[PDB]
């Protein structure tokens, strides 16, 4: 095989918005540094607090098992909510690391277009949107706290992990399957610069991400953050807000009342 | 859940060109009735004969397992290639019945800008693909045999065959796979309409598509096409070119050479 120039990721558009949540909200189109199109949900309700929910690789805003229990959640907290498909992903225009850059548009966005909804911005982020939330709590200084839910800490042995599971398939789903694999950064050099609140969520039945390895980022992290946690749970990957809902809601729902006030 | 608004093909975009064949070629831009702006290779080998081929569902031009050895093995028989990704597909435009489009418009490029190098136009389509060159050869005048490798005679049928093997998968992969399932016409109806050269290949250890149901496209077709062939074989959906590349190439060598001139 002679490899892969460019490998982007399916587009998924689900069949609710937040007026199936009986919240009014906004499409928008926010634009990268590098001149990306982000398509995204601007839910104002009444806050000057945002908090934005940042979802997986191949996933998008939709994805009924997380983002739309966290972004029901998340309203129903009083909180307003900036929800954008990743680049190449969902409605997102780019063609497919510079994940940060979204993260930083929808930051810029909220400050020049509504200040006054975003005096404080958190994030919460799942599976590679949980290292976006990482990185963007070290390097986006208006970003005031952060739930890392299921990241990859290191992506070599991640990506390695799941190609375990290719082996079972027929052929056709093989090739389906594979090029994602392929295209699939330091994670725990974020130790060392992550001085704001956190909460790493991470589950026993992961079979993506080792609780070892959240556990060793918790290690270092707490000695130079005195407002890192760590919630070790039963659940899959991303899947805790699924499987522990009451739980899920009332421990990030503290986290987010003491940091966003 | 509440269902899938849009779900578009993942786009995968492979690492070789014809130069990795030893022929010149060109990257063009072709626009259907729908303006839809298509990706694709023109490749002139000096013939006044082309051959489109045509890749699968969620596949594009670059497909190892087949697509790549069926554009080598039209370029050493001499024959013109025009080769493109349906819309959605590997560097095509356009969001995700409408393939024929695509086909239409490919065909309009060749007669429009090289006449003379499409005197004869013959198709040669693979699992989706072989349904839109079922379909062609019905619909558009201007091509004169078709090879239609696996295709799906039945839709619904083939789509609840692939989802019998999507209950062994860990949850992630599965939330990833399932979309497109849902995603996925009277294929039969073209039994009456095909009265133009067409050779029928399906396989034995083909999980998607029965003999069974390309053999009855067959039984009704030849009452009203002479020319209409099926070939069984002990092959895999789509990859009887590469676990028999030798008699595929011999045997759509020779339908190619009968029609083509």
């Amino acid at each position: 095989h002679h490899g892969y120039k460019m490998v982007n990721p399916p587009r998924v558009v689900g069949n609710w918005t937040p007026k199936d949540l009986s919240f009014e909200y906004k499409d928008v189109e926010i634009t990268t540094e590098d001149n990306v199109k982000l398509s995204g949900w601007w839910i104002d309700n009444g806050s000057d607090k945002t908090v934005i929910p940042l979802h997986g690789y191949t996933s998008s805003r939709w994805a009924e098992h997380y983002m739309r229990p966290v972004i029901e959640f998340l309203l129903k907290e009083g909180y307003n909510v900036l929800a954008f498909d990743f680049r190449a992903h969902g409605k997102s225009g780019g063609k497919y690391d510079k994940e940060i850059l979204d993260l930083k548009a929808g930051v810029k966005w909220l400050k020049d277009n509504y200040p006054e909804k975003s005096k404080r911005i958190g994030v919460i982020g799942f599976s590679m949107g949980a290292l976006v939330a990482i990185r963007g709590l070290s390097e986006v200084k208006e970003i005031c706290c952060g739930v890392a839910d299921s990241p990859p800490i290191y992506l070599d042995k991640t990506g390695a992990r799941g190609m375990k599971y290719f082996a079972k398939l027929p052929e056709w789903l093989y090739s389906f399957v594979k090029p994602f694999s392929e295209l699939f950064i330091n994670v725990l050099n974020y130790t060392n610069s992550i001085k704001k609140p956190l909460f790493l969520i991470i589950g026993r039945r992961d079979t993506l991400v080792k609780v070892e390895e959240v556990q060793e980022f918790y290690e270092r992290n707490k000695h130079v953050n005195p407002n890192v946690e760590l919630w070790v749970t039963d659940a899959p990957h991303v899947r805790t807000i699924q499987v522990f809902p009451e739980e899920w809601k009332s421990r990030v729902g503290e986290f987010l009342k003491r940091w966003m006030g």
